[PDB]
């Protein structure tokens, strides 16, 4: 399973949380206006975190986020 | 299996239940206005539990969350 | 393979019966009005009841629970 | 697989058979009005039985179980 | 794959046929009217027979045995 | 896969063929009118002939015999 | 493994197997009689089905009728 | 997967090719009027040819072929 | 669960190639296909990708696709 | 999966990536006006190229690429 | 799973980020204007990134992705 994202504004960051007993950030991408990141779940990542104003795409459906 | 949470207000808290014959929580992931979250079903995590006001998305279906 | 469960109102649990030849309670999530609850069937875990008044949603569709 | 049980009157029962050579109740969980079960088909559990008036949710349709 | 059976009328047999070189009845289960059974193919039941009147569901339609 | 089978009217034959080398038959089930098969291919069966009057459904879809 | 329904709609329908390897061959054909169905798998010793005579065939991959010569 | 193959008129030929580094014919299925055939690929089949006026199905839907 | 490809030629001189799988690529057949012969086909061990030069019709799992000839 | 590459007009290249730590060309398939390429991903292809002007089909629907 | 890329402008930026515990980039392929590249998530990359206009297609449906 993947996630897309695509940043709508400036200062958008997408979250990796690690897989595992421990929860944590592993890494933070900062995707600037008009760019698109395709990610995955991994290993060490199993969850994942996102902040600023972006669309979001899942096998479940289509998402929003803002900022502030 | 994946779920989406999506924080429609601040206060949203997400929150992890351990796999295996013991329940209890191990991560409780609190996001602000805004903010969305995708995490997995896990080795670790068997159960997850939504509370604020969020909007819900699994492969079953779209669902709200309230809060107080 | 989960089930999604809203608890309507107050008071709502959300227990586990074991698997294995014997079949008896191992844990029950308790639920305030509002609150969700993502969970899977596991090793541990196979058979869920739930008590009291909420929403529930499975691969096999809709499902609502009254209160006593 | 498993099958959602919905007891719509008090009394309604949730009988599970065992598996391989012999076939036997081995487990009979009672379900009050409202109360839902989720259960599946397990190593122990090959065939399921309900008793009472309840709404049941499995992957080939919908039933409706009588009682008296 | 499950077989669904609910009796319409009392004293309906669900009966189970064993799997492999031989072929009988290794085992008979009554429903009364209104009573439901779920039952799957085993590694001990090849092969299913409904005697009485019952409403049928499978994965390949549904289907209504009858009295007399 | 399986095979449903209804008898339309009495002396309704469901034979099993031998997979592997050889093709016999190596059972044939006798259904009286209103009663219903469900039966599955198997080590032992690669094959299946009816004969008589009777309602069949695959997952191809439905299928009737007549008799004589 | 996908399986095929075969119903004889007149008398006279034959359905062959060919045997699976790298010899191509019939290895055995059940005839079926008049309103006759005949349901069967493809197995370790048959990979290629041949019907003759008037029927009606159902597969996965949909609906096909069969004539008689 | 498999191939279902009527001929529309006589004179229809079914060619097996053979798997591997080597490609050529092993085997000439020869089909009269009226007459269905179906065959799956296999060990010894990666590739099947079909000359004569007929009627073809593959999960990828329907093809007629001519005869000349 | 191994993916195949339909072929008919349209017309006379149809080419269904089959290209080799591993580090190197080349031609390890040709298939002639005349007017109204159809081929079905899988990619296999030995086959990874397949050119079709000609006029014909084509199915895939993903739709169809015409190819002209010239 | 497999790609379908359908060549509008001469001077269309199909170009395979290599798979593993390094990535870089390792073929290029030159189609001219009418041919059809129909490939897969491999162990040595992971990622493709497509330049000039053609057709092109995938699971994830159709697109068009143009030369220049 | 794979990603389509249809780059609207010249000089479109395809990134690869590495699968494991840290995520850097190990690839940038460029594209020019109407070219396409179909590339999948590999034991090397587990999440891509685009920068420049483009159009982009998965599973999960498209997106677009803008420069500047
Ligand atoms: N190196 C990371 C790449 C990654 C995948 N999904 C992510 C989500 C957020 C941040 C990083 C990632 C990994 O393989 O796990
Ligand atoms: N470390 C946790 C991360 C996690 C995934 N899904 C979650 C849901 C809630 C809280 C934490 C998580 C895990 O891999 O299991
Ligand atoms: N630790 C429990 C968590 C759980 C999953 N599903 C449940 C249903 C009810 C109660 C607890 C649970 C388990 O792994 O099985
Ligand atoms: N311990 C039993 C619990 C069970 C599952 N499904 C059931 C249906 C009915 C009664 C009991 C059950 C089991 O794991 O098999
Ligand atoms: N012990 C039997 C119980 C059973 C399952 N499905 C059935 C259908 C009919 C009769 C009995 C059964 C078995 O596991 O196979
Ligand atoms: N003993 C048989 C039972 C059976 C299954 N399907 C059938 C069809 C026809 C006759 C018998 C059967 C078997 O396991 O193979
Ligand atoms: N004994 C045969 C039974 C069979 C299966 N499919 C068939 C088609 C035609 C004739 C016989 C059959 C076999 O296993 O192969
Ligand atoms: N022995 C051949 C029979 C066969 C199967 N499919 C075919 C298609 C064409 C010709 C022959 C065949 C094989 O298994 O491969
Ligand atoms: N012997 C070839 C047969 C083949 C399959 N698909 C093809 C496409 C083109 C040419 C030959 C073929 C192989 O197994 O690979
Ligand atoms: N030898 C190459 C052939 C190939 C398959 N798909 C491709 C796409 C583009 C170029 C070459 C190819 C391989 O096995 O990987
Ligand atoms: N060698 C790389 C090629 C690759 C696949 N997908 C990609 C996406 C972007 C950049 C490079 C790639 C790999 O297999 O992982």
């Amino acid at each position: 399973d993947f996630v897309v994202i695509k940043a709508v504004e400036d200062g958008v960051n997408v979250i990796g949380l690690t897989r595992g007993t421990d929860t944590r950030f592993h890494h933070s991408e900062k995707l600037d206006k008009g760019e698109v990141m395709i990610c995955q779940f991994t290993e060490h990542t199993s969850a994942i975190k996102v902040r600023g104003e972006a669309l979001i795409q899942t096998a479940n459906g289509e998402m929003k986020s803002e900022s502030k």
